[PDB]
């Protein structure tokens, strides 16, 4: 039978080979929510060929280019299987990509949603814990893109706008640090220190409310409860850029100042994506846990495996569109109120496009 | 056998009476590990007497004085009644209360425990969320009490050195959040907006590490499941002094904001206190629910009510002790990791302290 539910899993992407940095950098710098330029529409082109060479470089070193959409590839693949069988009355499911800045551009998916005449549409960010410039930025796309083509929908639309502690994510998050912990020597297992680490936001984005860095705090707070609190533990951030100040403490700074302070036996977690990116496989792997950790003498420092390919995590996937589903919900209630110094006249249209939903 | 078993009761404190307000700041400003000053031994007078007009006038403003003492006793009366019924062995309990910076002072209690022949001590902070700055500076004052006095403890301490996410602590604000919100006009519940609202860190202090964000981050979410998310709401933080920056967004510019933004009808949640102080009697309900609400014209701002003498809170507290007894634990495998940037050497001390505790 033709699709009848559509599950839009939606991500910022990266570049897959390194003839597509460019374009990445240049749709990112003419993101109007994401910054503000003078005179942006000259300025985006010039600064994506300005930074296009060192990003490039980075993911040369890491086999040259984003694992993202294979991962997320067979994470959907995984969850169509069992959404099929866990929810018969709204099969057949067929998951759609829909990234930010590469193709599959989430207009691209959008389009494709409707040509398959789907009943309806399920947005769900990939991104566990709720950040304006990740999933707003996503689902503002989603607004924004019926608001140009001059349509509606002619599908249901809906939302899972985060889900930071679902206990399946959860679980193996858990499964996977205690999988690292046993590759530690056992006779520092007990002396391991694990820094939670998660992609930072300027103080100015923290400054105005976003919900960030609180549910990333909360994810933490589970995964170390469910490990009995085993071992110690601080949640750090990385990946700031520029010269503004950002959320710490900073990853780097916390590895470097932890060696310099006799812990030298440290376990990195990237508790904020759902797979590996070029944060995991370049700025953690080379640039924390090869250069810098070297530098500071480090005993051992070790990362958990991203989620990628866990049976367990398409089974997180599947239970949380299965649940959406049968709750009739339309988006979280967090989701109704936008930043309370929100600057940006999009949100609340955004927001208004899910909660006015027919159904 | 007389009393057995002590329970320090720690916290900040704060002037019963105006009289207090000089030498509680005082004591504030000569301490280094706070602040470091240039020739602080003649400037910290200087700025006590210059400050205590206007922090006199704030308590005024509240009735004459700190009602921390007094919520503390009779909370401390309630905990100590519950564990001689549920602990008999280490029988009979009493309270002690440990001011970092008013009397009792905490080196006063700890100087009371040891004349009255105590078995066994144990550092309880009333709070639940650790920060250095305060359960932190509370430890060290344990530790260097006895490294001044040049003498060893004649009691075997251990410390309950946070719990934030007791889950009857959870139940205690739950609780109160519902009542509240039951005082709104019926019209407006469901349109009410959360603040919960904590006493902020200079940045300074959250980019060393400092462990509290992240863990008033998860009472908040704990708060929110056990409310079945029913209300939206955010973490902003309040108390903000000085020019340099500090963790935001800011309590009183996110109520404006809201305001501003249509969303008129709020509750302030102080998730990290467990009774009232200047900060929800002067700064939440005068500045901010008074001056600033009436101002921007909010319809309805409430604050749910502080823990105080809510009997399930004394049962939170004997919990909480009765349970560490039994585990034996000497501290929380929390307090074993200092901040990553940590540059205080008595912190490592005052670990260490807890952690090689005989027993
Ligand atoms: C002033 C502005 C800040 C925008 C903001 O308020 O966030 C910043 C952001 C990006 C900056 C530009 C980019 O970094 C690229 C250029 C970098 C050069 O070193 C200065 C000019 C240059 C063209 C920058 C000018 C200016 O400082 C910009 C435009
Ligand atoms: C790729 C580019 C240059 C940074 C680099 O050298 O890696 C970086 C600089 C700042 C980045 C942006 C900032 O990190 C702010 C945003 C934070 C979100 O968690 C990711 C998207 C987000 C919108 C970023 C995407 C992108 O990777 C940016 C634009
Ligand atoms: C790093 C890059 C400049 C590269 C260059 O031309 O040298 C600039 C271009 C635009 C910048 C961004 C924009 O200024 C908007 C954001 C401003 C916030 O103040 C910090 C992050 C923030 C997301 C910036 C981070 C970074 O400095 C960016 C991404
Ligand atoms: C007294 C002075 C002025 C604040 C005011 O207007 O109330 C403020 C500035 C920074 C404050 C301190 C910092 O906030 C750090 C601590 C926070 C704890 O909640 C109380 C003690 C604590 C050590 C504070 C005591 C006092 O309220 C200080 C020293
Ligand atoms: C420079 C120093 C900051 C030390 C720190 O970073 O902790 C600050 C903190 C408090 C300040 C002092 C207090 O604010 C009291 C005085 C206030 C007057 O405006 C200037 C002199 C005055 C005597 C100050 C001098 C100086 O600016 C001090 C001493
Ligand atoms: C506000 C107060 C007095 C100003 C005055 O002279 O009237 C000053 C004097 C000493 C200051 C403190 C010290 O500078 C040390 C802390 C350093 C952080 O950068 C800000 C908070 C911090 C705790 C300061 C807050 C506040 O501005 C204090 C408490
Ligand atoms: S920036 Fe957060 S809702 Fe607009
Ligand atoms: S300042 Fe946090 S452990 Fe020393
Ligand atoms: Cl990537
Ligand atoms: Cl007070």
């Amino acid at each position: 039978r033709k699709p009848k539910t559509g599950i839009l899993m939606l991500n910022m992407g990266g570049p897959e080979t390194l003839g597509d940095v460019h374009d990445f950098l240049l749709r990112l710098f003419l993101d109007r929510d994401l910054m503000t330029l003078p005179i942006q529409n000259k300025l985006a082109p010039f600064i994506a060929k300005r930074r296009t060479p060192k990003i490039q470089e980075q993911y040369r070193r890491i086999g040259g280019g984003s694992p993202i959409k294979i991962w997320t590839s067979k994470q959907g693949e995984g969850m169509v299987k069992l959404l099929d069988e866990l929810s018969p009355n709204t099969a057949p499911h067929k998951y759609y990509i829909g990234f930010r800045y590469v193709h599959p551009l989430t207009e691209e998916a959008i389009e494709e949603m409707e040509r398959d005449g789907l009943e309806r549409a399920i947005a769900f960010t990939q991104y566990p814990q709720y950040s304006c410039s990740t999933t707003g930025s996503s689902l503002n796309a989603i607004y924004r893109y019926y608001n140009q083509v001059g349509r509606k929908p002619t599908m249901k639309w809906s939302t899972i706008d985060r889900w930071p502690t679902h206990h399946l994510l959860i679980q193996c998050f858990a499964d996977h640090i205690l999988k690292e912990l046993d590759h530690f020597p056992l006779e520092k297992r007990s002396e391991v220190v694990i820094l939670f680490s998660a992609h930072s936001l300027p103080m100015s984005v923290v400054n105005r409310g976003d919900p960030y860095p609180q549910e990333v705090s909360a994810t933490v707070q589970k995964v170390m409860e469910r490990l009995e609190y085993c071992n110690p533990y601080r949640l750090v951030w990385q990946s700031k850029v520029g010269p503004m100040p950002w959320l710490g403490p900073q990853t780097d700074e916390s590895i470097k100042g932890l060696c310099e302070r006799g812990r030298k036996n440290i376990l990195l977690v990237p508790i904020a994506r759902t797979s590996d990116h070029i944060e995991t496989l370049y700025e953690l792997d080379i640039e924390y846990s090869q250069v810098l950790a070297k530098e500071c003498g480090v005993e051992n420092i070790r990362r958990a495996e991203s989620l990628n390919g866990n049976p367990l995590f398409s089974k997180a996937l599947a239970d949380l569109v299965h649940s959406h589903i049968q709750s009739n919900e339309l988006c979280s209630k967090q989701l109704t109120l936008s930043c309370p110094l929100c600057v940006n006249p999009v949100c609340r249209e955004t927001k208004s496009f899910f909660t006015s939903q027919q159904l």
